[PDB]
């Protein structure tokens, strides 16, 4: 199935996925396209920080849905 | 099966795949081989921009095929 | 299950792996979530520096058991 | 099993492998303890470079046995 993962900025990168996929591999699949590591993403969906493990149907995510990626920050 | 790889320049980048590798597969091969990391990479074949998840049997890439690399750019 | 990996300032990291998960897959996934190299970490547990083709179980790495990351220099 | 690898220089690498392992499983356990990119490697054995596709057992690689590493430069 096919899902879209926006910045806040509405950059939109169109992904194609599987139910079962993890967090992690949609990780993979933005760095794939976009060059950026998946330390630094956070990916958001239904107000929800995504966990790596567990996997997109988990989070009933669905055809078409949108996920937010948001930057993640070194802290200590 | 052998397919070619080349720049624009015609340098040519040699690679063993399977017709149910994706085209994703094929960028990271390319990763392995010349260190090109897969989101800077655009793939093209009968004129068309291949998408990551789809197979090289899904585009009729052939033994001995030749798919065209090129550089993409950062944009929005 | 989980795990938890922390460096010598205590600084925690909570992972999910399966006891058949290797060593590599552990530090893959300390990169997936700190983007430090696999070179880059020494993994300790019960003293051993831990070898990159074992298994979890291999080590008698349990759940909720804790792996110490260590800097690996040049 | 246990096989080898080392430069020119003697520092020895001591890789976990199967016969059925790839040149290119090869490289990237290199770089998961060196960080050295597999685009970087050219493997050795037997007198010939190692293809990343071929097997271990493909080239009579058992173990104990030794490859050489060696650097790979940007050429055209
Ligand atoms: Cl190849
Ligand atoms: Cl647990
Ligand atoms: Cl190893």
């Amino acid at each position: 199935m096919q899902i879209f993962v926006k910045t806040l900025t509405g950059k939109t990168i169109t992904l194609e996925v599987e139910p079962s996929d993890t967090i992690e591999n949609v990780k993979a699949k933005i760095q794939d396209k976009e060059g950026i590591p998946p330390d630094q993403q956070r990916l958001i969906f239904a107000g929800k920080q995504l966990e790596d493990g567990r996997t997109l149907s988990d989070y009933n995510i669905q055809k078409e849905s949108t996920l937010h990626l948001v930057l993640r920050l070194r802290g200590g």
